[PDB]
């Protein structure tokens, strides 16, 4: 699709079976979801934004269904207002930016 | 032209006629400058993202020129490493993501 700005960039997300709303984010490294429950090992770990840093889980290899789009990377979980879809997994679906 | 997502999306800005680096970010929904002594008047203002709030100084009917695409709209001011560009002059700009 394209996607305009005049609204937050949110879409729906297939994550662990469970659907969940989304932000596609080109200013975020990483993608950083809120709490939540994913299969297999997690390492803990620290993240930087506009606020400062937060401890995350990072989890491995975890698949990310972005609008039908599949993607398979790092996902974070950790204390969010919002869920982040960022450039490690918006690379993988082909995603630009455009004007 | 199309910015890809490999590494951040960082391009060129001109405000107050003088060229700064920023990074093009539609998860941001306002537009906020490394610490610069803009003059007149501001307010202060609070904003979030990860790691928590921080106090900036909020200017309007700021002229920035993105990539030579000219916009002009609210800025704020604070302590952050990088400049980012927000929805409110991505907007402006036209621009649009795609995948
Ligand atoms: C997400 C990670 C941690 C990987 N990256 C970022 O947070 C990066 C960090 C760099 C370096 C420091 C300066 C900021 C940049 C860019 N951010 C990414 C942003 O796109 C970031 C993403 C985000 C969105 C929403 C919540 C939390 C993070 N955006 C923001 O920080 C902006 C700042 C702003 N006011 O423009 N935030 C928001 O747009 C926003 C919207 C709604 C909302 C609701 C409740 C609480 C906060 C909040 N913030």
């Amino acid at each position: 699709p394209q996607i305009t700005l005049w609204k937050r960039p949110l879409v729906t997300i297939r994550i662990g079976g469970q659907l969940k709303e989304a932000l596609l984010d080109t200013g975020a490294d990483d993608t950083v979801l809120e709490e939540m429950n994913l299969p297999g090992k997690w390492k803990p770990k620290m993240i930087g934004g506009i606020g400062g840093f937060i401890k995350v889980r990072q989890y491995d290899q975890i698949p990310v269904e972005i609008c039908g789009h599949k993607a398979i990377g790092t996902v974070l979980v950790g204390p969010n207002p919002v869920n982040i879809i960022g450039r490690n997994l918006l690379t993988q679906i082909g995603c630009t930016l455009n004007f």
